């Protein structure tokens, strides 16, 4: 059946007022409705969480001190207290948990939160300007149909609060690639990094250095996911597909486009699980919306026109106009050696991985 597409009017205001990313939330729906793709897809209404869903993580006392701060816990530069945050987060949650109860009840094989995606919150501290953690509330309901859920992070950053939070499991497998350099957030995730205790082996890193482009990065997602789904044989998939990789990102570090990203999403797609499809970082606006508008292509098998249409957003796209985002001449810092002895720690380390 058609991927389910969560979005309301209501919701994209409520997400186009977060600091860090103002109306991205708009430029994103409204580049893939100038593209028709919402005529494909099956739009579903995200409903708001409740303090106990949110609890199903979060602790009550970080949730309580969240909604007071929220009226007039790692709230400080990065997660400042700023007015409402309490109902963004909430909003943002409680998209997610649609988008996962959608594909508990078969409604669909692929559901979509481009809003979502706030991989650094833990269970009482916010973090990295994720106020709270979506993608393991997602997760926690996905754990009522689906006996092993496999979740990727291909954000700039490292996934570190979905990993902590299964860190001691063996139901849940994270896997991250990042960018991994000394001073760099949040500073955990080394391909030594591989879960504690009955977790132990159900966490994979993959530690990239500045300037990756499409080839090299897809070589090393495919050889990791492929040992992954050898290994841990999951039963459901969610996909955080943050847009700080990608060339001409203020973050200045990875060299991708929406192509190589493209070809992760689809070798994951083939496995045809139940996908939970989340966005994250991505700062230039203009490209975060052409990444994702183009893996809502991908993901419906659609190949779309180069010409970015008229729409409200069309003068962010200038001077081209085009949906293609050409890499930068950044120079690429990842040795082939050092990459081939971090796949090899990591198909090492999946062999203790038997279901
Ligand atoms: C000189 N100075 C005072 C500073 C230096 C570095 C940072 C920083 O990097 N902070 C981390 C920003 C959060 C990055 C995570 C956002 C994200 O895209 N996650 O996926 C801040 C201030
Ligand atoms: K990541
Ligand atoms: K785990
Ligand atoms: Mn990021």
């Amino acid at each position: 059946l058609v991927p389910v597409y969560i979005y309301s009017p209501e919701y994209v205001s409520m997400c186009d007022s977060l600091a860090k990313i103002p109306k991205r939330a708009s430029m994103v729906h409204s580049l893939i409705e100038a593209y028709a793709l919402h005529k494909q897809m099956r739009i579903v209404k995200p409903k708001v969480a409740s303090m106990e869903e949110m609890a199903t993580f979060h602790t009550d006392a970080y949730l309580q001190h969240l909604q007071k701060v929220s009226q007039e816990y790692g709230l400080g530069y990065l997660c400042p207290a700023t007015e409402g945050i309490f109902d963004y987060a909430a909003a943002i949650g409680g998209a997610t948990i649609t988008a996962a109860q959608c594909l508990i009840d078969g409604m669909c094989k692929v559901a979509i939160n481009w809003s979502g995606g706030w991989h650094h919150a833990k269970k009482d501290e916010a973090s990295g300007f994720c106020y709270l953690n979506d993608a393991v509330l997602g997760i926690l309901r996905l754990r009522r149909k689906f006996e092993r859920i496999l979740y990727v992070d291909l954000d700039l950053h490292h996934g570190d609060g979905v990993e902590d939070a299964f860190s001691f499991t063996s139901k849940v497998m994270t896997v991250s690639l990042h960018k991994f350099s000394p001073g760099f957030f949040p500073g955990t995730g080394d391909v030594s990094d591989v879960g504690l205790g009955k977790g132990r082996y159900y966490s994979v890193n993959v530690p990239i250095q500045d300037g990756i482009q499409d080839e090299k990065y897809y070589q090393i997602c495919e050889s990791v996911l492929k040992e992954v789904y050898q290994a841990f044989n999951p039963k459901a998939v969610v996909l955080q597909l943050g847009a700080d990789t990608i060339a001409g990102d203020p973050m200045c570090s990875f060299n991708m486009t929406p192509v190589g990203i493209g070809k992760c999403l689809k070798y994951i797609l083939q496995w045809q699980l139940a996908t939970l499809i989340l966005g994250g970082g991505g700062y230039n606006l203009a490209n975060t919306a052409r990444c994702w508008t183009y893996l809502t292509g991908v993901i419906l098998g659609k190949t779309l026109s180069s010409e970015i249409p008229d729409h409200e957003f069309f003068t962010a796209y200038g001077p081209d106009y085009v949906l293609e985002i050409t890499p930068s001449c950044r120079p690429d810092r990842n040795e082939p050696h050092r990459i081939q002895q971090i796949l090899n720690y990591i198909k090492g380390n999946l062999k203790h991985v038997v279901i």
